[PDB]
């Protein structure tokens, strides 16, 4: 349904700026919000919960063993309810033409927004 | 530079939504702010200030006699100041490469917007 | 589904620029591509077929009678199939909150695009 | 007009994606197109050119001395000719409303686009 590799790209991109602890904090929020139990993550009742849940989650992301793949696959729901819509969209655009068009439209829009800034800049220099 | 017929085109477009009186009241206020004396307009003095200015201005726009042309040209400054920016961009694109590109880019941003809708609905196919 | 009145909103809006002949022609093509038989529409095996059923379709849109109403619902599929996505979203917005939100976001993008032009105008 | 500290922010931002070699490769090209001579930049008929121009350029970016500042100022024309437009607009927005209103309008445009994505996803 969604290749582990591509779940990895979106996961690394989500953690690109503020580190891995943000996506982990969010995913874990959702996870417990959804009443999940698989894979197992530590709740706030545990000493360094976040740091530990962060290492567990990203270890699975990086590994490629059938085990890893199964745990992240079970985590997709918490991921999808947590991850930035745009990233979720990019993650699914590999296995879906719909999401692929959604990301392509948005990108076409951002380019045009920037072509506007460009034409607006030159032209201002032309006083 | 700006041809009399380009001004007409934008003038009628402005007038279309709510009638010629909105553009007239708008151009008047701007007219009396720049302290213009030519062409002659009517002060908020006259009982039928608006209505009489409306008749006079669009009668010039609608005609192609050198006198109607001359008066709309002198009125251009007040028009540019009160006229909706998009209509101004459009009015000036026939005379300027910059505004052509500027308007062309918004048309492109708007098609993108509609492409988004197209995709969001092209999805009702699957549910 | 979609109230008859709303279809009339999008149907007229769709005929405002190029005329009646375009919507009618689009609908007819979608109609035959869907292999539809009700309501009755004239194929190319007729003389001025396009002019003949451009009359029927809009004769149904303008009325509110049970027969006009039923024949339009029957045509919806060909209408949703050929109508421009934007007009379709407007159409279904009166009944769907999802489609209403979709249309609102489209308006904001457009407004933001107009704000761009103004800013560059302000810099004159 | 443009404060050295603000040129540094945009320069570093332009550098973060693929490193400092990109800006320098780009600024260098514009430098020679405009036919500039100050400060000194090594042309292609030089072995380690790019590597040398990169160290030179970001060395002035890092500092706040009169020498570094006047050299980046002299370079501004080549910077503006090559730097991503949105970066150039951000850079000169600290001192101009026009460029600030531009940045801001672009941000909304992207937020509302991301808004559409979120909405369209929630949908199908």
């Amino acid at each position: 349904k969604i290749k582990h590799e591509h779940i990895r790209m979106a996961m690394n991109a989500w953690a690109h700026p503020d580190g891995e602890k943000v996506p982990a904090a969010e995913i874990t929020r959702a996870y417990f919000e959804l009443g999940m139990t698989f894979p197992e993550l530590y709740d706030d009742s545990h000493p360094e919960a976040l740091a530990r849940n962060t290492q567990k989650i990203f270890r699975w992301v990086e590994k490629d063993t059938p085990d890893a793949v199964e745990k992240i696959q079970a985590l997709l729901p918490a991921i999808e309810k947590s991850m930035p819509p745009l990233l979720v969209a990019r993650m699914r655009s590999h296995s879906s033409a719909y999401f692929r068009e959604l990301v392509e439209t948005r990108e076409r829009l951002v380019r045009d927004a920037d072509d506007f800034v460009a034409v607006a800049i030159a032209g201002f220099n032309q006083m």
